[PDB]
C-alpha cells in the first residue's frame, strides 16, 4: 500500500495555492492563486477529461476497446481527453478547424488522438458539426459535450471546491473565476456557498464578448474564455458580480505573473488575476481572503499575443 | 502588507513559489513494462512548477548562497552559462526573489527558449555557435570578472545542487515507497540527482543499487569517448564534480533512438508526456526490470522534464512531418 500513483488519472487535482505577493502591493485583501496549471498536463481540463470519461464508464455507457469518445475541441480539454484516452485505451477523434497551428496538433497527435479538420472559415460551429456527424455514424463512438455535461461542473463541485475549502481551512471570502465551460465557477461556487452562503462568487468575463454583462459576442484575445455564447454548464444563479478585464490588461497581468511572482501563467490566468487584485483593493474587503483559479501554464502559448511583445525583441538580439 | 494565518497553524497556501518546489508525485508504469518481471515507479520531475528536475537546483543555489550571505536581492547579479532547464529554473526564481540574472549560452538556442526566459526577465548574452557549452562558460566567467556584484552559481560544481537532492528527491522517494525501493535508476548531466537520492538512499539502506545513465554515442563513464548527441540533459561530455562516482553500482547506455521511442510510448501508452531523458531514464528501468533477479522488486527512476518543452527537436519531428 505505498503512497504511489497507480496511473495518471491518479495525479490529477490536488493542486496546490500560492500568495500573491509583489504583484499585489496595494491590496487591502489577501489572494492565493489555484494553480490548475501544475495539472498533470498544466491545464484545469485535466479535472473534466478525467471526469467525463470516468462518469460515463460507471453509468456504463462507454468501455475501452469498444467506445470511441469524440469531442469537438482543440483547446485544453482535447489535452486532457487525449491523455486520459491514451492512458485508458479509448480511441479518441478531436475535431478542429483546419486553422489550428502545428504546436496543440503535434501534442495531441504524440498522445495518439487522431485529428479530423474542418473548415477554417466554419471555425467551432464546424468542428462541433463535424463532430456531430461524426457521432451520428459511427459505431461506438460517445459524445462528451464539454459545455452541456453535468460532470463538468460535478467535478469541480466534487474536488476543485473542496480543495480550496480544505486548504483555506474554510476561511475563503471570496473566489474569482474565469468562464469558458462555466464549470468552474459552478461547481466550486455551488460547493462553497453551500459551505457558507456568505462567500462572494464571482465571474470574469472579456470586455470584447461581455454576454454575462449584456454585451454581444465579438474577437477577444483570452483564450479559455468569453465563449460566445452562455453555456449550458453555468448556474448564473450561483454568481454575485461578473468583472470585465479586457485583452490588454489580461496580457499585461500574465507577464507580471511572469516577472513578479514567477508564475509562468496563460491570457486567461491573467484576466483572472487582474479582476481578482481589483476586488482586494475595495475598502470593504481588507482583511479578507480571495481564492483565484489560474486554469492554465504559459509556456502552452509561446507562439501567441501572450509573448508576442518579448518576441519582437528577442528577433532583433545581437549574438 | 496583509496579515496572514502562517506557519505551523495556518493555511495550506504556499507563501511564494519556491515553496511549490519539490513533493513530487511517483506513478507505477503499466501496460509500457508489459513483461518486466520487477515493478516500476517514476519520479514525476515533469510535475514541477517549471516542469522540470531542475527547479530543485534554482532554488537551493540560489538559498544556498543567501544563507551564507554571498548575495542578496536588489544588488547580486546571477550569472550562469546554460543551455537547457537550469535556466528556466534559475530565471522563475530570480523573478521571483528580485536577483538581477544574466543567462549566456550559444547562439544555436532556439527561440522558444528564449522567449521563456526572457519572460522571467532575465537578461541573455549569445555566445558564438562554433565554441558550444565552453564558449558561454567562458563568456559567463568574463561576466562575472566585469560585473559589480555579479556571482555565478555552476551548476556542474555547486554542492547545493546534491545536496538539494539528499534533502527532498532522495527523502520523498523514501518516504512513498515506504523504504521498498530496491532500486534507482537516473540519467546524469550534472551528476546532482544520482548523487543526492544515492547518497540518501545508500544510508537508509546499503542493500540498495543505484543506475546512471549515459548516451551511447558520448558513453564516457564506461571508458567511450565524447561526441554530439540528442538526449538533452544528460551526457554533458565530461565527468562533473557533482557526481559521486562512488555511490553508483551501475552505468547503462542508452541510444538516442531508443530514448526518442521510448519517451513516444510513455505518451501513447502511459499518458506521460515527458522529455527525451524520461526516455532513456525509463528505456534503462524497463531492461533492469526485466532481469530475472529482479522478481517482484521496487525500481523507481527520474523523469527529468515534462515532453511539451520539447515540441522542436527530434522527440516530435516524425509526428510534426504528419501534421
Ligand atoms: C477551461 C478554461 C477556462 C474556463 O474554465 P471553465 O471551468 O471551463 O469555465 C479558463 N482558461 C482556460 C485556459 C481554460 O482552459
Ligand atoms: C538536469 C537534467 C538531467 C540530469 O539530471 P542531473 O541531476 O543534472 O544529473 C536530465 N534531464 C534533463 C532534461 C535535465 O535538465
Amino acid at each position: 500500500g505505498l503512497n504511489i500513483a497507480d496511473n495518471v488519472s491518479q495525479l490529477i487535482g490536488k493542486t496546490p495555492m500560492v500568495y500573491l505577493n509583489s504583484i499585489a502591493k496595494g491590496c487591502v485583501a489577501n489572494i492565493a492563486a489555484k494553480l490548475e496549471i501544475m495539472e498533470p498536463c498544466c491545464s484545469v481540463k485535466d479535472r473534466i477529461g478525467y471526469s467525463m470519461v470516468t462518469d460515463a464508464e460507471q453509468k456504463g455507457f462507454i468501455s475501452p476497446g469498444k467506445s470511441v469518445l469524440v469531442e469537438p475541441t482543440s483547446g485544453n480539454t482535447g489535452i486532457g481527453l487525449a491523455f486520459i484516452a491514451a492512458s485508458r485505451g479509448y480511441r479518441l477523434i478531436l475535431t478542429m478547424p483546419a486553422s489550428m497551428s502545428m504546436e496543440r496538433r503535434v501534442l495531441l497527435k504524440a498522445f495518439g488522438a487522431e485529428l479530423v479538420l474542418t473548415d477554417p472559415a466554419k471555425g467551432m460551429t464546424g468542428a462541433v458539426q463535424k463532430a456531430e456527424e461524426i457521432l451520428k455514424n459511427t459505431p461506438d463512438a460517445y459524445m462528451l459535450q464539454q459545455f452541456d455535461n453535468p460532470a463538468n461542473p460535478k467535478i469541480h463541485y466534487e474536488t476543485t471546491g473542496p480543495e480550496i475549502w480544505d486548504d483555506t481551512k474554510g476561511k475563503v471570502d471570496i473566489f474569482v473565476a474565469g468562464i469558458g465551460t462555466g464549470g468552474t465557477i459552478t461547481g466550486v461556487g455551488r460547493f462553497i456557498k453551500e459551505k457558507n452562503p456568505k462567500t462572494q462568487v464571482i465571474g470574469v468575463e472579456p470586455t470584447e464578448s461581455d454576454i454575462l454583462s449584456g454585451g454581444k459576442p465579438g474577437p477577444h484575445k483570452i483564450q479559455g474564455i468569453g465563449a460566445g455564447f452562455i453555456p449550458k454548464n453555468l448556474d448564473q444563479k450561483i454568481m454575485d458580480e461578473v468583472i470585465a478585464i479586457s485583452s490588454e490588461e489580461a496580457i499585461e497581468t500574465a507577464k507580471q505573473l511572469a516577472l513578479k511572482e514567477g508564475l509562468m501563467v496563460g491570457i486567461s490566468s491573467g484576466a483572472a488575476a487582474a479582476a481578482a487584485i481589483k476586488v482586494a483593493k475595495r475598502p470593504e474587503n481588507a482583511g479578507k481572503l480571495i481564492a483565484v483559479v489560474f486554469p492554465s501554464f504559459g509556456e502552452r502559448y509561446l507562439s501567441t499575443p501572450l509573448f508576442q511583445s518579448i518576441r519582437e525583441e528577442v528577433e532583433k538580439m545581437q549574438p
